[PDB]
DNA sequence: TTTT
DNA sequence: TTTT
DNA sequence: TTTT
DNA sequence: TTTT
DNA sequence: TTT
DNA sequence: TTTT
């Protein structure tokens, strides 16, 4: 039984080849930049394209799966959760989607 | 153009960490900024910056208080800005399109 | 890695008290009838009824904590099982198999 | 100043599907010219396969039938709907479909 | 027990085109027909028949056939490209006579 | 001799008070929203209510008489014919030929 | 308003040719015998055919039209109302008084 | 599933007396009613309802009640003492609504 | 069968 | 949007 | 009935 | 940075 | 900061 | 008396 719902659903294209690093533990961490492309038509008739860039991160086996199958430009589906991680010269924060499910859409 | 070119969907259920803040633009449009905690159990919390425009923002600021359980559906949006050290810094919101008070 | 996406999200109210049955192997199975209420103006209130099934430990938590009228959140997958009637006419029923649940009262 | 309803949802009924069509879309028209497109969609997992009746109205259903074919990969967002009928034994019967509100050809 | 309402349509006219038959995922027949009723102008009705009735309709009726239907009025709604709520009314058939 | 049959029989309750108008000629047009309530019992013992909503229209003296003896909630009998009119959109409605207040 | 509802819907076949008469005032009165047929399968597997017979009468022009276009065996649609007319012998016959008629052959 | 005839009666009127309910030797209920329908003349219809439908008529309907019936026409015959075949037409109720 |  |  |  |  |  |  859950005590909250924190769910993100993305379909888009990667902007660069996935990056793989490992934690101090030896666990795989795959960082990916994803563009979601929305395009509507304004009251003047223009097609306005609007892109949003997301930082998607996949851990363990799923990240390994991401690093191998996905490439720059790949169309991909992600289900995940929002989290804001800190990092460092001083402290700065980033909001990223931690993937729970990935589907290669070619 | 009825086909979608992407999907950018957020779904949140949690509680407000403080009372909503409501402001108006010069033209009078309402903007309601809120901080939403989502809980997961390990006892861990996640904090989200949610923003609601228009009537949806007025209804939030009137019906919700600190601790209110609430459902949001929205989309992710990142804004950028430049600090005093001339670095480009980013900030991510959930822009709300739907709300249930629960 | 996923070979498809089959996701349902429901926020609604239980139509009746959940029923908890057990399979031959002892696995708990909780069947629930959930109403989702939508409102639009021309004030039109059109409910949709969903059969929601919860297996194992989660089924037991629904049977124990949920009651008729409970506001509840479900996340699940769409699936259509078959069953039988008076004769041997196979009958079909689409239902949401629950993967997460949050009591909202 | 004054409006007909509040802007708060009264419930959530949300379906998300990615799969492949089992057959070419079937497009028909009501007496009034309104298009109705019925499609059968397979979602696969591990091999297991669920079949969904998806229906799309208006220009969305015309778009479905002009772009999608048998085996096409497609994303749908819609709502769950059950409609009923009576068989010749006078037993009330149910059939559940997904009414599509968004479609992405993949 | 006792009925709590009455919703009844009686139609005699001629089909505008050949019936169309489809099946749901589970194997249920759904047959859609457009029926014309004539008066002393002409009214068109969308008629749907589920299950075996649908199958029998699709087997026995063709374009131009004179047919009798008994059914009930049903309206469905949907949202268009502009997010307006729209409505579509059909006669869900319960009896059928080929004439 | 009739060339076709196009008959609708309804017993229901109005969902709102009747709406009376007049043509240019002074001819009443009475538009009503009628709910026909069906109720069956399902396998699990729930008694299920399914409501259908109909647009009924009455002309002339019958329209005047509907606006006169019927309110929101009134249970009423209607006999009429199916019609689809334009306004470019379409609505299927029941043009009443008989009415009886119950 | 109507004050009452008295309505009969019939589809069936005439058992004989329509009989036409005129009243002292000159009004056409056409009398018809109509068979409605009903088939069902019983629990023993038999296909049970039954038949009800109705006295249908049309007045005025419709009676003359019935008398002209309908023969024995003709399949016809009738809309009308129930009436019980008395006649000395004192007897009563319940008949359907046609209001609408459609020739289905 | 295709009909071969239509025998449909629709009545709205007022009872003439209280419903008379009896039971067969097997315990089956049969309710016999006298229904008045008015045109402003008054027509009278023997309505008969079986099973629980007849019981619900007997429990809810009284001498002047306004009631709706759906049913089918049926004529029974008998032989008087002059050996004439006599006919009696009743409405067998299949649906009923208390108004 | 729910809820507001 | 009604009604039990 | 699709897909890998 | 992607992609139509 | 919520729960 | 009809009709399949």
């Amino acid at each position: 039984m859950a005590r909250g719902v924190n769910k993100v659903i993305l379909i888009g294209n990667l902007g660069d080849d996935p990056e793989l690093r490992y934690t101090g533990s030896g666990t795989a961490v795959c960082n990916m930049s994803l563009a979601t492309n929305e395009t509507y038509t304004d009251s003047d008739g223009n097609e306005v394209q609007n892109t949003e860039w997301h930082d998607v991160v996949a851990w363990g086996r799923l990240g390994e799966i991401c690093n191998e199958y996905l490439d720059k430009g790949s169309q991909v589906y992600f289900e995940g959760k929002l989290q804001t991680r800190s990092w460092e010269n001083n402290t700065r924060y980033s909001t990223e989607v931690k993937a729970q499910e990935m589907m290669f859409l070619d």
